[PDB]
Formats: structure tokens, C-alpha cells, sequence
């Protein structure tokens, strides 16, 4: 069953070479950069208003060929035409990938099943469009009469990541409305997010594509019992929308069709929020930044689909992080994001990236007997600087990262923005170059130490350096740029899944722990003691039940 071409990448003549090449070179940034004054010229792409360097990876010219090399052997533009054109490369679920074609407003006709699918793309975009002019102008009044003054998203993983990072990061954007996301089962969740609201003017928005979630409909239900304390269940088609693809389930919660915003299964939910998925961020910003950030994200997939692979940022970004995962033996990756509007940014590449690609198994129906996904982490810059960098510049973890920045600041405030710059510089410099002993020997006899002071010291001030990262300037953050920045990423777990030879569009590894819950759940109801699991099962259980 094969769509994607399923080349094993340890067996290809690049992955021997490479091999060879790491096992007999050593990668020094500050020599490196020592060696070749052109060396940000050369591993760095400029294209537009947009600066992607590079240069402070750890490879030479020599590794970067023969990573492209791999991603050509491993038949690479096969693999994005397969995915842009809508074969069916989800082969376990026998599904197309078309979250491109959400975004690509009409400009290419692609058919799933014999249908060209673009009508019903911008069917639905139109119609999240007058539906949310209707919520921000105010034509649309709740059952008292009153306008919306509150949104609430309630959905889960797919269904809530996009829309909180999005309108996080875009705040700058807003519309007149309050956004609110419910998403943990946990009762806690939607209990303080509808504290201070009114159910005459709020609108509820129920986010799920197979509208069978548990976490989902049980929001869903609280939702409406607690809508239901002030209004009748004429009026819950009033104040409640659904974003699914299940509109039969959805029309039986009392949701209007009218009202239900289709997407399809060749969306997938770490991919949606280009979709109805986004209507909390078409109500959160207006639709016309929402055509923004669709447009930046297409700007993206134009550069992925048309450009050679050394000017190819999401292919470098791709081929770069099988090289530490797989040759540094790099568990991790970083996402440092220069900018408080990006709060919620690694939280939603955590979804995009780990759960295409966390499979240990190629699209062979093999185990594989190499790395695959890494852990995707961070904070922005600069709090992260006072978390956590201590242990990327000192500890014992090689940790790549990428550092993501802008030029200008939405609100400019007197000189925040160049002391934020001057972190993000600093960072990447101070990773990639350390500090040596001379260096701290130097430093520390111009603070008048002691020669034993200096000889105790000297060790816990120095700093190896050779923590390679990306380094992302925009000139600001935008829908566009957002739009731009987001789809990179997307492409990246691309990339790297098809060269992992792996399929980075289903998530099988989700359905035990849903299935071992669906047992246990009629079990903590009733008032037995519960000796059905492991020991360890059955004590956290019942210990639950003498507590709960
Ligand atoms: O949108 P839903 O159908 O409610 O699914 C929400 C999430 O749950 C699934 O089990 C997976 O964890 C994600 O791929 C998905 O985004």
C-alpha cells in the first residue's frame, strides 16, 4: 500500500557518507566561522523581508551537500508534489493531506475522489467570513437582544492549540470580541473560563472534527447546561456554532447546519487551523487578517513547493534536524521565540511536530532502528533566558535551537525592542562561541581574585559553546508573517517525515490510552473495590474512590 515512495534512509548512499563524513570531522562554530568570512553569506537565505540564517549550524559545506544530497535520495520533491496534488500519502487511514490546499485561495484546482475541492474551500471561508462580520458588527444579537461580547472555542489538541496560539500571538489584531478556550476535561477548566460571563452574549464555539471527543462533547454539554441556566433551548442554535466534519452529530447537540462549519478529512487537526477550524481567530481578528494569515502560510508553501533545496528554508530546517537527532543524537529541539505574542507557539509546534512525527514505525510496515521525532520545547525570549538557558549553555544535553525574532515591535515602547534585540543576538552568539578558559582566567583577574579563587573558578565560567541554531528575522509580526512562520514548521515536520520514512499525518499511538479509559471510567462511578488492572492500577484507583 504505497502512495509516498518508502526509501529507507540508512540505506542510501547520502546517509552512508554522511556517516563518514560526521565520524571524521570535527564541527567548531568559532572555527568554522575563523576559516571563512563569507560564512553567513553562504549558509543563510534572505528572501524578501525575511532573514533565515543558518550559518550557526554545526555543519561545513560538506554536510550541507550531502543533507541535501539525502533529501534528493530520499526522492523528496516526489514526496511534495504527492501531498500538493492530494494523493493519498495518509495511506493508514487511506486519506489525502490537502491542509496546503486550504490556503491556496482558489489558485490551483485539486481533486479528492473526483471532486475539485476548492469550491467547497472558499465556500466555507465565505461563510466564516459573514458569519463573524455578523458576531463583531453586532447584527448578531444573542436571545435577550444583546450583542456578543464573548467568544468561547471548546475543543482539544487540534481543535484548541491553533486558535489559542494564533490569536495569542496576534492580540495586536483584535477585534472589539473576548476570546476564551476551553479544553482540559478537567470541569476546573470550563468552570473559570464562564465565571464572569453572561450567556446572553456569549457565543459558544464547539471545535472537534470528529465530534466524538470526550473531553469535547463533555465541555460541550457544561456548556450548554450551564447556557441553559438563563436561556431556553430554542435559543442554544442562537449562541452555539460547531466546527466539524460530523455534521449529523453535530446537528443533534441542537446546533443549526446552518451554523456548522465544515472541514474535511484530509485536514488533519495539528493542520486545521487554516480551516473552519480558525473561526475563533476569524472572530478574534476580522476575516481579513484571517485572509492574511492564509496568505502568508500560502507565501510559505509557494517557497517550499518551487524552490531548489539549498534556498529551500523549510528543506534546510528539515535536513538540519535529522543531522542533530540523528548524528548529534540530539533528543530535542528548541523553540525560543523572541516575542511575548508567541507565548503559545512551541506549546502548538509540541502537536505539529510530535505527534506527526513521535512513530516508530517506516512506511514499510517496519519498526525503524533510528531516531525519529524529537522533543519539542520553549519559551520565548527572553524569559527562557532565566528558566532554562543555563542548562543549554552549561549542562550536558546538545540542544539545537531556533531563535525567532522581528525587526520592529507592534508596540514600540522606549528602547524595549532593541534591548530584546540585543538578547537574541547575544544568545545565539554566546551559544555558538562559549567563553574559554583564557577568556574567564582574563575576566576573572580584572575582578581581583585570588589565584585560588581564579584556579577554584575557572571551570564553572567557561563555556564550551557549540550549541548550534536558526536564527528567523521578520520585520514584524503580522497575520502574514505568523502565517509564513507557522507553515515553515509545518513543511520542516514534512520534510523530516519523509525522509524518517515515516507517516507524519496519522496518530494511532492516541487510540490505548482512549480505549483503557473507556474501561475505567464506569469503573471509578460505581463503589466496588476495583481489582480488574495491575496492582498499580487497582491501588491508584481505589485510593481515588476512599478520596474522592
Ligand atoms: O478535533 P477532535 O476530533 O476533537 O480531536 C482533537 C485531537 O484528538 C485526537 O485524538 C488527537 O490527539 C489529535 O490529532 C486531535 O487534534
Amino acid at each position: 500500500h504505497m502512495s509516498l515512495n518508502t526509501i529507507n534512509p540508512t540505506e542510501t548512499k547520502a546517509w552512508a557518507q554522511l556517516k563518514e563524513h560526521f565520524a571524521e570531522t570535527d564541527f567548531d562554530l568559532k572555527q568554522l566561522f575563523t576559516e571563512d568570512k563569507s560564512r553567513f553569506s553562504e549558509f543563510s537565505i534572505q528572501k524578501e523581508n525575511l532573514l533565515f540564517d543558518f550559518s550557526k549550524n554545526l555543519v561545513d559545506k560538506k554536510a550541507f551537500q550531502l543533507l541535501l544530497a539525502l533529501a534528493e535520495e530520499c526522492h523528496l520533491n516526489d514526496a511534495i508534489e504527492k501531498m500538493f496534488t492530494g494523493d493519498l500519502i495518509n495511506q493508514t487511514e487511506n486519506r489525502a493531506v490537502l491542509h496546503t490546499a486550504l490556503r491556496n485561495f482558489g489558485e490551483e484546482k485539486i481533486v479528492v475522489n473526483g471532486k475539485s475541492i476548492d469550491e467547497d474551500v472558499q465556500r466555507v471561508l465565505n461563510q466564516m467570513k459573514i458569519f463573524s462580520e455578523k458576531i463583531i458588527s453586532g447584527e448578531h444579537k444573542g436571545f435577550s437582544g444583546k450583542e456578543i461580547t464573548d467568544v468561547v472555542n471548546i475543543g482539544i489538541g487540534g481543535s484548541d492549540l491553533g486558535p489559542v496560539m494564533v490569536c495569542s500571538a496576534l492580540k495586536h489584531y483584535r477585534t472589539r470580541l473576548n476570546t476564551h478556550f476551553v479544553s482540559n476535561v478537567d470541569g476546573n477548566h470550563i468552570a473559570e473560563v464562564v465565571k464572569n460571563l453572561n450567556p446572553e452574549t456569549t457565543l459558544f464555539i464547539i471545535a472537534s472534527k470528529t465530534f466524538t471527543t470526550q473531553e469535547t462533547m463533555t465541555n460541550a454539554l457544561s456548556a450548554k447546561e450551564w447556557f441553559l441556566k438563563a436561556g431556553k433551548e430554542e435559543d442554544v442554535a442562537k449562541h452555539f456554532v460547531a466546527l466539524s466534519t460530523n455534521i449529523e452529530a453535530v446537528k443533534n447537540f441542537g446546533i443549526a447546519e446552518e451554523n456548522i462549519f465544515e472541514f474535511w478529512d484530509w485536514v488533519g487537526g495539528r493542520y486545521s487551523l487554516w480551516s473552519a477550524i480558525g473561526l475563533s481567530i476569524v472572530l478574534a481578528v476580522g476575516y481579513d487578517n484571517f485572509e492574511k494569515l492564509l496568505r502568508g502560510a500560502q507565501d510559505t508553501d509557494k517557497h517550499f513547493r518551487n524552490t531548489e533545496f539549498k534556498n529551500n528554508i523549510p528543506v534546510l530546517m528539515g535536513v538540519l534536524g535529522v543531522w542533530y537527532r540523528n548524528f548529534f543524537d540530539a533528543s530535542s529541539y528548541a523553540i525560543l521565540p523572541y516575542s511575548q505574542y508567541l507565548d503559545r507557539f512551541a506549546a502548538y509546534l509540541q502537536q505539529g511536530d510530535m505527534e506527526s512525527n513521535g512513530k516508530s514505525v517506516d512506511r514499510n510496515g517496519e519498526f525503524v532502528d533510528y531516531e525519529t521525532g524529537p522533543i519539542i520545547w520553549g519559551e520565548p525570549g527572553t524569559n527562557g533566558q532565566h528558566a532554562f538557558y543555563q542548562l543549554i549553555h552549561q549542562g550536558t544535553e546538545l540542544i539545537p535551537a531556533d531563535f525567532i525574532a522581528y525587526a520592529k515591535a507592534n508596540n514600540n515602547l522606549s528602547d524595549h525592542q532593541d534591548k530584546l534585540m540585543s538578547n537574541f543576538f547575544a544568545q545565539t552568539e554566546a551559544l555558538a562561541f562559549g567563553k574559554t578558559k583564557e577568556q574567564v582566567i582574563t575576566e576573572l583577574k580584572a575582578s581581583g581574585k585570588n589565584e585560588e579563587e581564579i584556579a577554584f573558578l575557572t571551570n564553572f565560567k567557561t563555556f564550551t559553546g557549540n550549541t548550534p541554531t536558526n536564527s528567523f528575522i521578520f520585520e514584524e509580526l503580522t497575520p502574514f508573517t505568523l502565517g509564513q512562520l507557522i507553515a515553515f514548521y509545518e513543511h520542516k515536520i514534512f520534510v523530516q517525515g519523509v525522509i524518517w520514512n515515516i507517516f507524519s499525518f496519522d496518530q494511532w499511538g492516541v487510540e490505548l490510552g482512549k480505549a483503557l479509559a473507556n474501561k475505567i471510567l464506569p469503573e471509578l462511578e460505581n463503589t466496588a473495590e476495583i481489582t480488574s488492572h495491575d496492582s498499580s492500577t487497582n491501588g491508584l484507583i481505589n485510593f481515588y474512590k476512599k478520596h474522592k
